[PDB]
């Protein structure tokens, strides 16, 4: 499904994302915005290393979820990459939380650095009631 902005913000808040490991809701919104445009169905194949990015946060198969076809891959979130394609984002959120429990935190996503880091991200949550 393709979430509407404020709908996603309240959904993420309800799932305990606001301030998770010091990361604000607006940052998660900015990440979801640039990674998939709030699309839970989004998939991006990386011909370069035979891995695939899944769901609203575009989590990679080489390290986080198992899709069985990625060479030399691990499954740190301990989920099928299929769980990262559901309309219900609870599993995707549990996995995003796992990603940020590592040293880099939100910096694990290259796009967050390019599109969200050191930027005014207030607009992502304005008017949403979060």
């Amino acid at each position: 499904k393709v979430f509407e902005r404020c709908e996603l913000a309240r959904t993420l808040k309800r799932l305990g994302m606001d301030g998770y490991r010091g990361i604000s809701l607006a940052n998660w919104m900015c990440l979801a915005k640039w990674e998939s445009g709030y699309n839970t169905r989004a998939t991006n194949y990386n011909a370069g290393d035979r891995s695939t990015d899944y769901g609203i946060f575009q989590i990679n198969s080489r390290y986080w979820c198992n899709d069985g076809k990625t060479p030399g891959a691990v499954n740190a979130c301990h989920l099928s990459c299929s769980a990262l394609l559901q309309d219900n984002i609870a599993d995707a959120v549990a996995c995003a939380k796992r990603v940020v429990r590592d040293p880099q935190g939100i910096r694990a996503w290259r796009a967050w650095r390019n599109r969200c880091q050191n930027r005014d991200v207030r607009q992502y949550v304005q008017g949403c009631g979060v």
